[PDB]
C-alpha cells in the first residue's frame, strides 16, 4: 500500500544508541540494516559500482549498506532503522530522496552530556573529552535533519520519535494506494 | 515563541468524522480553534462565536475589500473566511491553530504561508460507511444525503493538496494518528528557529 522509508536517528556523542534503538525495534515495525563488513575487493567493487547507499571506515574495517538490500525492504512497505552519524546520514539522504526521514537528538545541556559520559566507567577523562569534541562537530550538522528533539526526558523522547515515525507512515507522497482508492470512493455506485 | 506556530488544517468529506476529531483534538489545549466568519444564516441550535461569527453578505464583502481575510471561500453556496488578524494574534504567541475548512481555504493558506501549514485529509473507509455515518448523524432526509455525497466527491478530488491523508477506519486510531502528526510537526527542524542559538550555546559552553 505504501513505500517504506529509512528511519535515520543521529545523536551527538551517539549515547544510548543501543537503548533508544532497542526501544524502537521492540514492536517490529522497523527493520535493522545488516551491514557488510571487512572481501575487501568486493567492497571496492561494490563501491565502484555504486552498490553502497552508505559506507564508512570504523576502527580499521569497512562497513556498508547495499542499495539492493535496502531497496528490497522498502518496496514491500517495511521500514528500516539507521542509528548512524552525520556522515552516514548525508550519504543516505543524497542517494534516497523521499525515502529518508532523519531525526537529530540533542542533549539538554553539555553539563548533562558530560554527566552521562561520566557514568560509563570504561572511559578515561581523555576519551570523555574526545567524545565531547566529536559531539560538537556533529551538532554543527543539525541543519541536515528533518526533525530535532531535545532529549529532556527519555520517555518523552521515545514518544516523540514514535510520533515522527507514525506521522511519516501516512505522508501522502509515499501512500501510492491513495489515487485508485480515492477514485474508487468517488466512482462507487450508490 | 521558541518555534514557529503553525496552522493545523483538518478536512474531510462531510460525514467522515472531522467534527468529532476536532473536539477531541481541542481537549488538551495546545491548539486554538479558528472561528470563521460566515454569511450562512445562524441555525436555531447555533450560538455566535462558538464555531462561526455570523455576519451579513454586505459585511463579508466589506471585510474582503479591506483585505481582512487571509482566506475566504464560497462553500455550499455561503461565504466563509478567516480573519488575518486572528491568525496573526495566535501565531505571535508561538501558538498553533486548528482549522476546519475545505480545500479552497487550504490552498490559499498554503500559498500565503508556505511552511506554516500542516494539512490532513480524512477519508471514509467506504462510501457505504460514509452514508451509514450520515444517517446516524442528523435528521436524515435522502436529499441532504445525496447532496452531501456529491459534495464529498468534489472535495475528494482535491486530495493532492494535503500533506497527510488518513482513512478513518478506527476512531481511536485516527485520533492517535492525527495527534502523532501534530507532535511530529512541533519538532520539525525548519520551524525551530531557537535551534541555532541553543546549539551555538552547546558548542561554546565551557567544560
Amino acid at each position: 500500500q505504501r513505500r517504506g522509508f529509512l528511519f535515520i536517528l543521529s545523536s551527538p556523542s551517539g549515547a544510548g544508541k543501543s537503548t533508544l534503538s532497542r526501544l524502537l525495534l521492540k514492536d517490529g515495525k522497523l527493520e535493522l540494516s545488516i551491514s557488510m563488513t571487512t572481501s575487501k575487493k568486493e567492497f571496492k567493487r561494490k563501491r565502484d559500482g555504486n552498490e553502497f547507499i552508505e559506507w564508512a571506515e570504523v576502527h580499521g574495517n569497512y562497513y556498508g549498506t547495499l542499495r539492493e538490500s535496502v531497496e528490497n525492504v522498502l518496496s514491500t512497505g517495511r521500514d528500516m532503522l539507521f542509528d548512524i552519524d552525520y556522515q552516514g546520514t548525508k550519504q543516505l539522504q543524497k542517494k534516497m530522496p523521499g525515502d529518508t526521514v532523519s531525526v537529530f537528538i540533542l542533549p539538554p545541556s553539555m553539563k548533562e552530556l558530560i554527566s552521562r559520559l561520566y557514568r560509563r566507567a570504561e572511559d578515561s577523562q581523555d576519551i570523555i573529552n574526545l567524545r565531547l569534541k566529536n559531539a560538537r562537530t556533529e551538532m554543527q550538522h543539525w541543519r541536515s535533519y528533518d526533525y530535532v528533539i531535545i532529549n529532556e526526558n527519555l520517555n518523552q523522547s521515545v514518544s516523540l520519535i514514535k510520533s515522527i515515525y507514525l506521522a511519516e507512515t501516512v505522508k501522502r507522497e509515499r501512500c501510492f494506494f491513495l489515487e485508485p482508492f480515492i477514485n474508487g470512493l468517488i466512482a462507487e455506485k450508490i
